[PDB]
């Protein structure tokens, strides 16, 4: 039903943005340091800032959508829950923080954007600083909009691989339940898939169950009922998105230990994420997935998801005036 | 032995340069950002770099003591050794790098000193780009030596805890021989031995054996002998010392799995790193370790691994001009 139309109008509104790149510096992103708003491409931070020399610290994309913030303050909610998780403090006000984004997204003329908070420790690291002397930086910026699958794509769906190379770091050594920047695992997944003709890599937890992807979260579809996993991921906004639509629309969600085994056997398997939202995979591990072809269940979460960046309960408009 | 002279002769030349600070602006340290060199505080990265966007890196910090460079060419090695394994290239050849580190030292004047090289993905990551398009960054700093372990608690002995809320991210999720900056695992335990009332976590696999701590590797003294991990860890080049030494003293060293148990039935503990070198634990989960006292093995490795800075076989003089 409606990938026609949502892709149609993000290429007409793509076009315009791109047609200004020579006049508005800002078109191509806009970043917050140090309370200054510079292009993206010039931003810079300290060498020594935490964030860098120990990835001490965690981030949120929320994203905007044909001017339209897209679950704002769920993002924001759950960058605080991951601050506390690792004793940093967002350090602004929250209301202050929403307004700079508003007033960066305003002064960039992007529509369709994503829009990265990051925490960090700061520049003086947990070890050895007296906790007192401990100041948390803030960095945030917007960029247009990223797709980890391309439209052309999710129009035919993409080729994913369960990985054997890597699993993913289990959350007694890292929480990943705190969206974070430390994509050891993730980046040998993705090599992995390139490796073997693929796209997209699905790790397990190391013991026989799915957990995620390389910035995605993974559900399957089997007999009318959507499967995906509880522990050992984040918690997505777009897979809550997801659970949302299912709701609506009568479909069972199954949040709960998913066996590696489910994925060879499902129906339909889609993976989910703001950097793109609702991403068909059509190939596993080289094989079709049920016959090749984009599920009739993944269309209608797919359509559900795209509804929902018009809907007051989960986005607002943003004045770009 | 050794400990009222080496850090004696640290004091007097830490006096020296801090005399220097005036006049220096390199005296705290030097940085060289894109064929620049600039004063360490003030040296900025790019927001977009993917060593900050993904912790997509490598690193390694070899050091200069009393104005000689140790084991600088194993540290070189290792680096390009790491950038192998995650698909890196060092951007400049070695020995051109080498000569940059020596520049850099001499013009900061600092005879005590880690010299921090850090190898990144680059603007543009893994994800999507076209693998020609990848071009990797480089960045080396030298700071005033870092201590895990201050000279005066080496003098004492410090005190560990094997941590129980968190474990280390395994090899087939991050390899631990790539020497890397993804801390949210190191960085949990720092945070509880803290709340433990001790100053240094131990980290196991969670399947019963000990790993490494939060910068450095773990060796435990039992009935003569060393014993320390083998799977799991950093092949630190402290610890590779202390093969040097135990082996010149004819003191056997296990590199091998270390069972939890071991650590409270054994005779010594002693931690080691280039940030600090020799490092006794005298008590463990709030327990003396065999009485308390810093115990002769670690004495003897202690004093054996500073003489080995002297050793043209692991070392050579800087010209300061």
């Amino acid at each position: 039903a409606s990938m026609d139309k949502v892709f149609a109008g993000y290429a007409a509104r793509q076009a315009i943005l791109e047609s200004t790149e020579t006049t508005n510096p800002f078109a191509k992103g806009i970043a917050w340091v140090e309370g200054e708003l510079v292009p993206l491409a010039e931003a810079r931070i300290p060498l020594l800032d935490q964030g860098f020399m120990r990835s001490d610290l965690t981030y949120d994309v929320p994203s905007v959508w044909d001017g339209r913030f897209f679950r704002l303050d769920d993002h924001i909610t759950r960058l605080e829950a991951s601050c506390t998780k690792l004793r940093l403090r967002l350090p602004l006000p929250r209301d202050q923080v929403k307004q700079i984004l508003v007033e960066m997204v305003a002064k960039s003329g992007i529509r369709d954007a994503h829009v990265c908070l990051i925490v960090t420790r700061g520049l003086k690291g947990v070890r050895g600083t007296r906790p007192e002397d401990i100041v948390n930086n803030l960095y945030m910026f917007v960029q247009p909009y990223v797709w980890v699958m391309e439209p052309d794509m999710q129009r035919v769906g993409g080729s994913a691989v369960v990985a054997r190379t890597v699993r993913r770091v289990p959350p007694g050594a890292i929480d990943p339940t705190v969206k974070n920047l430390q994509w050891g695992d993730l980046v040998r997944g993705m090599f992995e898939a390139a490796d073997r003709g693929a796209t997209y890599p699905f790790l397990t937890d190391g013991d026989a169950h799915l957990t995620e992807g390389s910035g995605f979260n993974i559900v399957l579809v089997k007999d009318g009922v959507l499967y995906t996993p509880d522990r050992g991921v984040l918690q997505g906004v777009t897979r809550k998105s997801v659970i949302n639509a299912a709701e609506a629309f009568g479909i069972e969600v199954r949040v709960e230990f998913v066996p590696v085994e489910l994925a060879y056997r499902c129906d339909e398997i889609f993976m989910c994420t703001t950097a793109g939202g609702i991403m068909p995979i059509t190939t596993l591990d080289g094989m079709p997935v049920n016959g090749g072809q984009i599920g009739p269940i993944t269309k209608k979460i797919w359509d559900g998801y795209w509804a929902m960046h018009y809907d007051a309960a989960y986005s607002f408009e943003i004045d770009y005036n």
